């Protein structure tokens, strides 16, 4: 599913993302919007054999098993399928833990790279939350 960015900003509201470790609602949608332009299925494969997967493009060398990335840990217990999923859940779930581990969402270099410090608030202006 190609989310529009209201939809998008009001889904990850709803599943507890505003403000989740001090991170605003528009850093979030800012993330999505240029790690997978907002579509669900994205998938893209990495120099070393691992592949990023979804809206929030998440990496199987840590994160979720697909099966092909030798020694992936599968830290948030998740086939990495279930990440390109409609229903946004389990990519949520997982970014939570991922945003946890000690470097907050420098972990999404897209986000380092052309949403920090920038006015992220654009992102979820003129929508109904």
């Amino acid at each position: 599913k190609v989310f529009g960015r209201c939809e998008l900003a009001a889904a990850m509201k709803r599943h507890g993302l505003d403000n989740y470790r001090g991170y605003s609602l528009g850093n979030w949608v800012c993330a999505a919007k240029f790690e997978s332009n907002f579509n669900t299925q994205a998938t893209n494969r990495n120099t070393d054999g691992s592949t990023d997967y979804g809206i929030l493009q998440i990496n199987s060398r840590w994160w979720c098993n697909d099966g092909r990335t030798p020694g992936s840990r599968n830290l948030c217990n998740i086939p990495c399928s279930a990440l390109l999923s409609s229903d946004i859940t389990a990519s949520v779930n997982c970014a939570k833990k991922i945003v946890s581990d000690g470097n907050g969402m420098n972990a999404w270099v897209a986000w380092r790279n052309r949403c920090k410090g920038t006015d992220v608030q654009a992102w979820i202006r003129g929508c109904r939350l």
